[PDB]
């Protein structure tokens, strides 16, 4: 974090700056993505339950692996509401990005 199941996120961090998302995880978490340019991430998360955590990560479908993915970071999700960026150039060849709560 730096200073301002699984969903598929791929239309905000592959998404050109302005491209913005919002996704209700649960009955008490919905996170918020804004690509703010090209080289960053704006989170914003509403929590009205207890602290939970949010994982993000970036799956390939490989011939030797299958479906594997590499781990971005994660993420503590405390009560209120809050938002941190983090950096992911939009030109990347890393697709399939998805978010998720570890509980
Ligand atoms: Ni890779
Ligand atoms: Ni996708
Ligand atoms: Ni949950």
């Amino acid at each position: 974090q730096g200073s301002c199941g699984q969903v598929d996120i791929d239309s905000v961090i592959l998404g050109r700056p302005g491209a913005i998302g919002s996704w209700e995880l649960n009955n008490f978490i919905t996170i918020g993505l804004n690509r703010v340019n090209a080289d960053t991430v704006r989170v914003n998360i509403r929590n009205t339950g207890r602290t939970n955590r949010l994982i993000i990560t970036q799956w390939d479908n490989t011939v030797t692996r299958g479906d594997v993915y590499e781990l971005f970071g994660d993420y503590a999700l405390i009560q209120g509401r809050g938002s941190f960026c983090l950096n992911i150039r939009s030109d990347t060849g890393r697709e399939n990005w998805r978010m998720q709560l570890e509980n």
